[PDB]
């Protein structure tokens, strides 16, 4: 069936929200409260995807770190009555995105898959960012692929097809793995397999995610270890 | 001093000659004698080098797999009196270059360096080839980089500069590691440190290797683990 598994990373494998909440509360200290900062974090994620959505239609690529920084600065202006931050603090706050921890199933799941499949990241994050998160989130890849290599973000066909060309495999022999349906739907359009990972805590203990029904994608799992089971990979020691 | 180590792979970390000799004898069996096959492998490697030297001068890039395949077809014609190969066998023999075994020091040496440094591959081999070599050679990277990503082979400055921009690290904070002096000299020009790894068996128990004196490059070692020691990395368990 498949030769390689292509992974979305942010949210799919990493809990970005907990880190950005705790990191921002560490940096800003007594100057911001949980509900103020949590509301900021949630609008920040929206601003990034809205800018990335705009860039895809326009067929342009830019530093994704710069996207995060630009949208944070815009949000800090909105909240300028409540608190402020220096340029250095804006840099440290923006760095939170590159210190993500992975969900607890991920490292054992990724290793268990490596016995039958090549495992690569295909991320919209900049190349250096995914390399950096790899250390804090304990990710170990066969290859790292980023929108920066292709000059185009997912859901663009160029990213999935370029990933397949670089890997030397037909798109039909890629299983694409993601906790975001848009990413899986685009991969299906190039012939790739689809595997959805439910992440109920991706947007916090409250706040819900897509209750995906069975049969929309080829697999629907609650962990990478579970996906590995269904792909004929044995459990580790 | 250094944030990342950039590794050449073929030869520096992998014994391509032992691999291709035993790989060919497995495919061809009794139809060729070992000493004859050894002569083809040594000329095959020579063809590959002469071809890459000319493509570098012309500033062109082409699939390195096709370089191996086209040069093999020429040598099979030259040796056609002694043995022959089917079209399928030509593909299998060319696959040997994507199944290289690593020198015995390398896997633990790479692991020991990961405690303090980012480790990435930078090879002239195509992207799919270096991914496959990671399994056969048991290499574990933070990132994998290929001349295919840049449309230019080492020693072109664009390859070292592209790697630095992809990893987000200043070339002065990159240590280049190789058993080939051309590669280290070119990285020195871009601003990186240099580490020469002596591989006397790279071209066989017979044949010869390069002369590097002490003080020509920043480090001169006999194994990756020695390099890690000289870089302040604690030993493994």
């Amino acid at each position: 069936q498949f030769r390689a598994l292509l992974f979305d990373v942010q949210g799919t494998l990493t809990d970005f929200r907990s880190t950005l909440i705790e990191h921002g509360l560490s940096i800003l200290g007594d100057r911001v409260d949980r509900e103020l900062w949590e509301e900021l974090v949630d609008q920040w994620r929206g601003c990034y995807r809205d800018e990335l959505d705009s860039l895809v239609k326009q067929e342009k690529w830019r530093s994704v770190r710069a996207v995060y920084r630009d949208s944070l600065i815009n949000l800090l202006a909105k909240f300028s009555d409540s608190f402020c931050a220096t340029s250095a603090e804006v840099e440290l706050l923006t760095d939170g995105w590159e210190r993500l921890r992975s969900w607890p199933d991920v490292p054992s799941g990724l290793e268990q898959l490596r016995s039958k499949y090549l495992v690569a990241a295909l991320t919209n994050a900049d190349f250096s960012a995914i390399v950096n998160v790899g250390r804090s989130a304990k990710l170990q890849w066969d290859a790292v692929l980023s929108a920066q290599l292709f000059g185009a973000y997912k859901p663009h066909r160029s990213t999935y097809e370029g990933a397949a060309t670089l890997l030397g495999i037909a798109p039909s022999e890629i299983l694409m793995v993601a906790s975001h349906a848009y990413d899986l739907e685009a991969a299906r359009e190039v012939g790739a397999g689809t595997a959805y990972v439910r992440r109920p805590l991706e947007y916090g203990p409250t706040g819900r995610t897509e209750d995906v029904p069975d049969g929309r994608f080829d697999f629907l799992v609650d962990s990478i270890s579970e996906l590995a089971d269904q792909l004929g990979c044995p459990r580790l020691g």
